[PDB]
């Protein structure tokens, strides 16, 4: 089933990352200056993209880790897309708690296509086993990192976080990446 | 490359159609009663989905046909999705002109995944020829009509319009479907 992950990786890039990454640093500037709390840390640059290989994508991040808490939204990006006037691209800023205190602030979300690889394995008519799914989850991440390696839109404004669950802390996995910068 | 279209069809269903179709008749009710012009035709039920097999998806429908004109937006649907608080699902209402007069009003848009099959054929690193693309465009449409055939969310609130360009009128192709109901 090689082609499934390949197509979803190209779709994620073409349909989302190449569209929102060019305007992301500008949107974070705007938030930092005009909407961020005077007394709090600037939102970090770069979109943090969670890639659970078990494809467990909760809709609420706080369900993954209590130490990951919704703070605010960036200014919305809108554009005409395929006959939709003002299609909305929205992103969410999280606080990452270390010892019940804020250790960092970033734009953070899951790669939605993985929620879709999950659903596809659950639907009989899709013909996609749960074995197929760990494999295609890996291929999706690889394909996406190859694409971004050559992408002119990734000018260091995007960070992939791939991880496997065997006590594992997501907030710690994000802070580990966030602190490399 | 069978698996490319298959995955994008399942993604379109899981990631969009199964989420927005259940709440679509309610959203059209609301528009008809509270926002539609007193003196104009009700917006038709059902989401009209354009499926050009040449995968030519302009962002503005008026570029496909001057007789297809943006009228208004439905009320926005929002929900937490994969760590995005209040991700926005937006749809656009078009007037279909026959003889410079309104012959019909419907929620109308292109299947975005086809814009993506187009882009994929244009990018060297995707490894996807323009021959592959007409084939995968056909498979996408088939896979999608099989999915919807069994879908509990498609309770006759969704209409696929597949078409090939060889004078062809899109507004006439939409009015032909719209008038079957
Ligand atoms: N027509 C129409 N189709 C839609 C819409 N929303 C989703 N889909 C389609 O549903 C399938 C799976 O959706 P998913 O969330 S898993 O994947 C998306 C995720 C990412 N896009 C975004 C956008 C905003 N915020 C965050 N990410 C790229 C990827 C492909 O996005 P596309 O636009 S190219 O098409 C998808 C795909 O086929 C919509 O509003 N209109």
């Amino acid at each position: 089933n090689f082609n499934v992950a390949h197509g979803l990786a190209w779709s994620y890039y073409i349909g989302y990352l190449r569209l929102i990454l060019p305007e992301l640093q500008a949107r974070i500037r705007t938030y930092n200056q005009h909407y961020n709390n005077l007394l709090r840390g600037a939102v970090s640059q770069r979109l943090y993209i969670l890639l659970p290989l078990d494809c467990g994508v909760p809709d609420n991040l706080s369900m993954a880790d209590p130490n990951i808490r919704f703070l605010d939204k960036l200014p919305q990006q809108t554009g005409d897309r395929a006959g939709i006037k003002d299609r909305v691209y929205s992103n969410s800023i999280y606080e990452l708690l270390e010892n019940g205190q804020r250790a960092g602030t970033c734009v953070l979300e899951y790669a939605t296509p993985l929620q879709t690889l999950f659903a596809m394995s659950q639907y009989s008519q899709a013909g996609f086993s749960r074995e197929d799914r760990l494999e295609q989850a890996k291929l999706f991440c690889r394909t996406l990192e190859d694409i971004l390696a050559d992408a002119p839109e990734s000018q260091n404004n995007c960070r992939l976080i791939a991880y496997q669950e065997p006590s594992f802390s997501l907030s710690q996995e994000v802070l580990r990446h966030l602190r490399q910068e």
